[PDB]
């Protein structure tokens, strides 16, 4: 997948937890499903879908607290993903202790992030439910008084790598809620355009813009209006022809997610400057095709698709 623009400061997803909690396994699930979104050089840092991922272990019996690391690592955190092995009840108190330490550190250096707890290794159809619940409740007993004092509202997920949709849904749903989807898609488009030297990129659903990136902001209104008119003249389920908005040529791919009897029609559009046409247009088309396939897949996790409701004002307020 595409690199992030190194002159830019992406938002971070922190994937934290005790050693053995399952985080590398969770990461690899995402990477096997969405390699097209990942810049792949055990890795502790990688770029994914317009975000920077930080995957760090804590605790255990080795000489365990090596995070107390430069301050830059706790800056720009927007998503705090914390993995808790609920089979390992004896380590739950240790897990909660690091959780609280890391939340306090993150609050010191990052201003506005949200918390997602992955209650992990809840393997499908298998006994163990009493222990799983006891571990989850013990974790919450340890962490909620502090969370409540700090006025967080964490989200709880229930995951297992042996049921990979649970992991894919937990990891992707936070990025694609109505409050975060526009920024997520916009940052993903920025990375996509940077990686192959495109001028701008837009994503639409039902002809409404849900993500946008422009290397020149002066043209946003003009291109957005022209794209709206172009899309409103297109029929369902045909290739979208290229067109020119001088000096740009714009290429569009369409994709669809059905929810019951209803379709959500999406469009992915990117622009090149005709006065500097890339030497390898095939590379751009092949990249767009692969990206579109994976965008369709990850957007199955958006609140839009999960509820079957396009809430324009909520998406615009999320910005
Ligand atoms: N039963 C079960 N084992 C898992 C699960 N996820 C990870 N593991 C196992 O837990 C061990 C630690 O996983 P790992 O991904 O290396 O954890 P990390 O130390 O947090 O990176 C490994 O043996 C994994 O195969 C899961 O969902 N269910
Ligand atoms: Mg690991």
């Amino acid at each position: 997948g595409p690199k992030l623009n190194p002159q830019k400061n992406p938002q971070k997803i922190a994937l934290f937890g005790l050693n053995y909690a399952g985080k590398t396994s969770i990461l690899k699930t995402i990477l096997y499903e969405f390699e097209a979104f990942a810049h792949i050089l055990d890795r502790t840092e990688l770029d994914f879908f317009g975000k920077s991922l930080l995957i760090w272990d804590f605790g255990g019996q080795s000489v365990r607290d090596d995070y107390l690391q430069p301050i830059r690592y706790f800056q720009r955190i927007k998503y705090f993903y914390y993995v808790v092995d609920v089979q390992d009840i004896d380590r739950i108190k240790e897990s909660a202790e690091y959780f609280l330490k890391l939340i306090k550190l993150t609050t010191e250096y990052s201003d506005d992030f949200k918390i997602f707890i992955f209650f992990h290794k809840i393997d499908p159809n298998y006994r163990g439910k009493t222990k799983f619940e006891e571990s989850e409740n013990r974790f919450l007993v340890e962490i909620l008084p502090t969370i409540n004092e700090l006025k967080f509202t964490p989200t709880y997920f229930y995951t297992s790598i042996y049921n990979p949709i649970s992991v894919i849904s937990a990891f992707s749903q936070p990025l694609l809620g109505n409050e975060t989807i526009y920024q997520t898609l916009s940052d993903a488009l920025d990375s996509f355009c940077f990686n192959i030297d495109l001028e701008f990129g837009l994503l639409f659903v039902q002809n409404f813009i849900i993500g946008s990136h422009f290397s020149e902001p002066e043209i946003i209104s003009k291109i957005s209006k022209k794209m709206t008119m172009y899309l409103e003249d297109l029929d369902e389920f045909e290739d979208c022809p290229p067109f020119t908005v001088d000096p740009y040529k714009i290429f569009t791919k369409n994709f669809v997610i059905s929810v019951g009897d209803n379709n959500f029609y999406f469009h992915f559009s990117v622009g090149i400057n005709i006065l500097n046409i890339p030497d390898d247009m095939d590379e751009i088309f092949d990249a767009m095709d692969e990206y579109t396939y994976n965008l369709r897949k990850i957007l199955e996790n958006s609140e839009l698709i999960r509820t079957g409701e396009l809430r324009n004002e909520e998406i615009l307020s999320g910005i």
